[PDB]
């Protein structure tokens, strides 16, 4: 809901620097970004700071999780500010922290058009408002220091942007703690909050929900949350096998099994029949002799079980026309979750056809919307998105200026 928050299309920024959150927390393997979308999605923002003239755009993020320790040589946004550079097409300034003298110097007064990003948020134990020591123990923020930390950030805009959807689930001092007269919802939160919104409430039906993931235990509240609203459902990825187990005695071999979430299976499923929730689950998989990449593979079916010290990695063939027939009936898809380990191309073949059928969908009408313009919303939430999915608030959005 954004109908008596203040929004960035109705703010007044010419002359005036904008202190934006942004969420640039991205994949990464080798100090490489190995997936730009979250920046890219910050971009019409970004633009439409500039476009309208402000003084500067000042940008802040944090990446992965040091934990409130200083930690540049794995978690720094330097290689996002070169990617940042090419996505805009105008140079990005990036400083070395996020708060403290140096860096309020250089906010103070950018050459006009400016786009400076700041260092990890999280190097500072104050953001999360809490951290970790170099031997895992809990470090306290003093509520002096926290203060001192926002009251930095404050300092860096004449007005605040948070267009960072994928942290939105989080209340740390960049989200909520901002102290300045104007406190405006980016293009990106409003996009991703309408979708969601739109699909939730207003969905086109039938409405499927294909819900992957490892463990059944962490995800009991999205299924039942999504088991009120959709008319049917897929249950793909490992966590298929927890239920496959207790509904069929299917024998797993070394598969995932969740053995919390297998007591609550009975549950979920008398409240999908409940429903008329048509639930899906795989039928067939690739199995695999190890956890690895490089393991040797065969296939099963649930009739045929898998073998002893053997585990199901993706769906098999028979699984995905099974899939296939779902996301053909829908008129609205929310996909969260991959349905095997698609990191490795031996179990992606699964994830691929599914992808498959999902574009092929769009491109009848349906509407298609998938996790954190070949389907209608690629969404940059995350966490944030499965914490929007079990009807929980964002403290992020709650934190912006009313009208």
């Amino acid at each position: 809901s954004l109908s008596n928050k203040l929004t960035l299309d109705k703010l007044d920024v010419k002359g005036k620097r904008v202190v934006m959150r942004v969420d640039f927390n991205v994949p990464m393997k080798n100090n490489q970004i190995t997936n730009n979308q979250r920046i890219k999605a910050a971009v019409p923002s970004i633009k439409f700071c500039l476009d309208n003239g402000a003084k500067s755009v000042v940008l802040m993020s944090h990446l992965g999780r040091p934990d409130g320790v200083p930690m540049p040589d794995k978690y720094s946004l330097e290689p996002v500010a070169v990617e940042l550079k090419s996505l805009l097409g105008k140079d990005v300034l990036f400083l070395k922290d996020c708060v403290g003298p140096e860096v309020e110097k250089a906010c103070a007064n950018p050459a006009a058009g400016s786009v400076i990003l700041l260092e990890n948020l999280r190097f500072h134990v104050e953001e999360e408002g809490k951290g970790k020591d170099a031997s895992g123990n809990k470090v306290k923020a003093e509520p002096a220091k926290i203060e001192a930390f926002r009251a930095s950030l404050s300092k860096l805009g004449d007005v605040y942007v948070n267009d960072a959807f994928g942290t939105a689930h989080r209340a740390h001092s960049s989200m909520v703690g901002v102290n300045l007269p104007q406190k405006a919802g980016g293009f990106l939160m409003k996009k991703e909050l309408n979708y969601f919104a739109k699909a939730l409430e207003s969905p086109e039906r039938p409405f499927l929900a294909i819900l992957g993931g490892a463990k059944v235990a962490d995800k009991i509240q999205l299924i039942n949350n999504m088991l009120d609203k959709v008319n049917e459902m897929i249950i793909g990825g490992g966590m298929a096998f927890t239920f496959l187990k207790v509904l069929n005695n299917m024998e797993i071999g070394t598969s995932l099994f969740d053995e919390e979430g297998a007591k609550i299976v009975k549950d979920l499923m008398s409240k999908a029949e409940k429903n008329g929730v048509k639930i899906t689950l795989p039928v067939d998989f690739v199995t695999a002799d190890k956890f690895d990449e490089n393991a040797k593979t065969g296939q099963a079916t649930v009739a045929s079980g898998i073998p002893a010290g053997w585990m199901g990695l993706d769906c098999g063939p028979e699984s995905s026309k099974k899939y296939a027939e779902a996301v053909t009936r829908a008129k609205q898809i929310v996909w969260n979750g991959p349905v095997g380990v698609f990191e490795w191309e031996a179990f992606a073949r699964g994830t691929k056809a599914l992808m498959d059928e999902v574009v092929k969908a769009t491109s009848r009408g349906c509407i298609t919307i998938i996790g954190g313009d070949k389907v209608s919303h690629v969404s940059t939430g995350g966490g944030a998105s499965l914490e929007l999915l079990e009807g929980k608030v964002l403290p992020g959005v709650d934190a912006l200026s009313n009208i």
